[PDB]
């Protein structure tokens, strides 16, 4: 019943190994080999040892010779075996791209068999294993994402020098008797009332001994005892199906905010001769999911019978696939701190623990294959990725079986994308559907994340029309352009491009001269944007920032304007889709922001940066996604209330006020007695009229109060009397140019205000600290304290990260007070007392003790 991951390896280039057979012989010398932990790419292993500077800074990654990664590298380990009575197996996946496998001088598997990142291998090495010191070695071949059914980085970042070659999941050493237990899972089916489920337990037993046996498979499913006895011929594998098990009042799994995140346990042992031979423990959730096309042709998800608007981001692992379990949890927790409900994984499908965490937190996941490389090479024409040859087909199908077997019992998974870009052809699709059936993977299959249909499954119900680069806030409210990215159908991957991180992050990833070029010449190429020619620079972003904000006087000026622009755009992107969700015709049914995060330190396509810091894009997404939310429509000036929560809400008041930048109120409307339905429904409070006398740049202050009088949402917009307008005829695949630009440059001369700050911290018994900050606009005039950003810092003024605030980037009118709460691990203070840095657009910067 043992399965123990190999904790580490020593690695070296095959340039240093003239005899392959020598490596896995006990006693082979490994002087100058690099010790690496489990789940290391070659380059990640070299970084672990010294060997190159931080690729997260400047052009360090460019200085790595890539030629050394065009030959195989060895991953070698010893294994102590005290007792060879039990059979021994190597059970693994995550090999990029393929490998020969050696035990004690014998090649047990070749790169023709061990091939493809997602394929699982269960190699019986019993005949090679002896008592005492054994040795195992993998010769890992170079990875080319265009040639290998593997992982590549598309245009998200820059290419890792080793192209991620290595072993990026665990290799398990399994020990068992005559019978191996494998692939234990639970088929679960809930009634529509959600008060009764039926559980079908299935498990494979394989008799690897020389003689026929009887084996009993027995244990517990969801607290209920189960047992089957089968006969097995020598070398026979069988799937055991247990009689149906009913479960009353099941603890149903819900997405975060809709109920609990319970998972039941499955615990089985296969016994031979009244003695345990092998054992397996797993979990599953009792949850129904569906994803169907609505009458308008949009893909509509529902969980447990409740339709949902998908509100998420494209998730990526680290650029060098460096795995850390706490980091994965910190990233999924930020999803909820954002108010988001979903992450999409375009390829790069994370180890099991990532899905365990998403299960435990109630974050929905959308895994699938990626575009623009080998996966779509048979159907994607002139795009990157090679045509398929006959040997490709069984690798892809085994990759599908393996991932379907891994993912089937994680309730967070709401679908699998079998295509991205292009839907698979009939042959490929059939092999994917066959593999999923064989795995009992019963979740929705989506053919493409674009509008392209597959021959069997059919219409995707999704769109990939862009944009991926600057478009003004009003763009997102478009429904008229059927080949563009407005708020209708399922937006599977879209953003307004550039997302300048915080200054603290900037100073860690770029030199002073790289930063100087960034603000002085946005048209210049930035290594920390993209290898793509199209996304190599920040020109569209820089042009609109100047036009709309005003020319940047310095680096500080550029970064501050970037944050407002990013907050403004990301907010409108999400808010437009929340609004249109309940449209009768062509509703929005999903939005995946491109992207949630970056593989590395980046200037684009992120909400949170590589260090987990939180900028304007972060705060703007968090504002748009709050559970009871008030918002302003950029297209028609409607003020709209959204209720994300699982219950209808009544007696809400929506209060909207316009102010000139001198603080003069120019309009007020108070709309009382609003009711809004659950799970994404809306109510319109008012349409703001054209108001005479507004400054060119003006403020809209929107406030939602419940029936108790509590303020539950505040949303402040900086607006212009001059419209952003689109030149739709100049549209390209990744953006639409503007025919005219809003004028928000009035903010440059917004007069100074004042805050107003007191902070205190409590170190909890759960290992976390909560810092509470009370901020007040203490000025003596009519000016708001606008866009006030509070940051937990140590004594050196460095941000404590990760961190989760209840609210931030707040605006307060004179005399107004807000109390804010930040939570973080006490240990991330690293012994420092906490302080709070408070910076506002028109309030300066101060830091206070906490
Ligand atoms: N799925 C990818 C998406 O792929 C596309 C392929 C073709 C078209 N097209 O021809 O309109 C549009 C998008 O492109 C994004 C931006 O380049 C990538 O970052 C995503 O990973």
């Amino acid at each position: 019943g043992n399965a123990t991951p190999i904790p580490g390896y020593v690695i070296q280039s095959s340039a240093q190994v003239s005899d392959d057979s020598a490596v896995s012989k006990p006693g082979f010398p490994t002087s100058g080999w690099y010790p690496v932990s489990s789940r290391s790419t070659v380059y990640a292993g070299l970084l672990q040892n010294g060997k190159y500077a931080d690729p997260f800074y400047s052009t360090n990654m460019q200085n790595v010779p890539a030629a050394q990664f065009s030959v195989p590298w060895w991953y070698r380990t010893d294994l102590n075996v005290d007792d060879t009575s039990s059979r021994t197996y190597l059970d693994f996946s995550g090999v990029l791209s393929k490998a020969d496998v050696w035990v004690n001088g014998t090649k047990v598997a070749t790169k023709d068999q061990v091939n493809g990142a997602y394929t699982r291998h269960d190699l019986d090495i019993t005949a090679q294993v002896h008592t005492g010191v054994n040795s195992v070695a993998f010769k890992v071949y170079p990875n080319d994402p265009n040639r290998d059914l593997s992982m590549g980085w598309i245009d998200w970042a820059q290419t890792p020098p080793d192209q991620n070659m290595g072993i990026v999941r665990d290799v398990l050493v399994r020990r068992s008797g005559a019978v191996a237990l494998r692939s234990a899972h639970v088929i679960q089916k809930l009634n529509s009332a959600l008060d009764h489920a039926d559980l079908t337990v299935k498990a494979d037993v394989r008799n690897d001994s020389a003689n026929a046996v009887q084996t009993t498979v027995a244990g517990t499913v969801a607290g209920k005892p189960i047992s089957q006895t089968v006969s097995l011929a020598a070398k026979e594998r069988k799937t055991v199906t247990f009689p149906l098990v009913g479960l009353d009042r099941p603890n149903v799994w819900w997405p975060a905010g809709m109920g609990g995140q319970h998972r039941y346990d499955l615990d089985l042992t296969a016994s031979v001769g009244g003695t345990p031979s092998d054992a397996a423990k797993s979990k599953f959730g009792v949850r129904d999911v569906k994803a169907t096309l609505n009458s308008s042709g949009g893909r509509q998800y529902s969980v447990n019978g409740k339709p949902l608007l998908i509100r998420g981001g494209g998730y990526t692992p680290d650029l060098f696939l460096r795995w850390n379990e706490t980091a994965a949890a910190d990233k999924l927790k930020y999803v909820l701190n954002l108010g988001l409900n979903t992450v999409r994984l375009e390829g790069h499908i994370e180890p099991d623990e990532f899905f365990d965490i998403a299960d435990d937190l109630g974050v929905l996941t959308m895994p699938g294959w990626e575009c623009c490389d080998k996966w779509e090479g048979q159907v994607n024409g002139e795009e990157k990725g090679e045509p398929w040859v006959e040997s490709d087909y069984p690798i892809a199908k085994a990759s599908m079986f393996s991932e379907a077997e891994r993912l089937r019992d994680h309730p967070s998974v709401i679908s699998f994308h079998i295509g991205s870009a292009f839907a698979p052809d009939r042959r490929i699709e059939q092999g994917y559907l066959d593999a999923m059936k064989a795995a009992d993977f019963l979740l929705p299959v989506i053919p493409a994340a674009s509008a392209r249909p597959s021959p069997i499954t059919g219409a995707s119900g999704m769109k990939m029309n862009g944009p991926y680069d600057y478009v003004p806030p009003v763009y997102w409210y478009d429904k008229s352009q059927k080949d563009r990215g407005g708020a209708w159908s399922f937006n599977s991957e879209t953003s307004a491009g550039v997302d300048i991180p915080t200054m603290d992050t900037l100073k860690r990833m770029m030199s002073a001269s790289e930063l100087d070029t960034m603000w002085k010449n946005p048209s210049a190429k930035q290594y920390h944007r993209s290898s793509s020619d199209t996304f190599g620079n920040l020109k569209l972003f820089g042009d609109a920032l100047t036009k709309r904000y005003g020319a940047s006087a310095n680096l500080n000026d550029f970064v501050r304007k970037a944050q407002l622009s990013q907050y403004e755009n990301v907010r409108a992107e999400f808010e437009s889709h929340s609004r249109n969700y309940t449209d009768s015709t062509n509703p929005s049914t999903g939005l995946i922001y491109w992207m949630l995060n970056s593989p590395w330190t980046s200037l684009h396509w992120q909400l949170f940066d590589a260090y987990m810091d939180q900028n304007g894009a972060y705060y703007g997404a968090k504002k748009a996604n709050e559970p009871l939310h008030i918002q302003y429509s950029h297209d028609n000036r409607s003020v709209v209330v959204i209720n994300q929560t699982s219950n209808a809400v009544s007696g809400l008041t929506a209060t909207t006020k316009l102010y000139n930048l001198d603080g003069t109120e120019k309009y007020s409307n108070t709309k009382t007695g609003l009711s809004v339905g659950a799970l994404g429904a809306k109510a319109t409070a008012v349409t703001v009229p054209a108001v005479s006398g507004l400054s060119t740049t003006y403020l809209a202050k929107n406030v939602l109060t419940d029936s108790s009088g509590k303020e539950v949402s505040r949303n402040v917009y900086w607006l212009s009397t001059k419209a952003d307008t689109l030149n739709w005829g100049g549209s390209d695949w990744y953006y639409t140019p503007q025919s005219a630009f809003a004028d928000l440059s009035g903010l440059n001369n917004l007069g100074q205000s004042a805050v107003g700050a007191t902070a205190n911290s409590v170190a909890g018994a759960d290992g976390t600290t909560t810092t509470t900050v009370t901020l007040k606009n203490t000025s003596g005039g009519r000016l708001p304290a606008f866009y006030v950003d509070s940051k937990v810092v140590d004594s050196a003024g460095k941000p404590v990260l990760p961190v989760e605030w209840n609210a931030n980037a707040v605006s307060l009118w004179p005399g107004e007070t807000t109390t804010l709460t930040a939570k973080y691990r006490t240990a991330d203070l690293k012994g420092s007392k906490p302080s709070v840095r408070i910076s506002g657009w028109n309030t300066g910067t101060q830091t206070v003790p906490a």
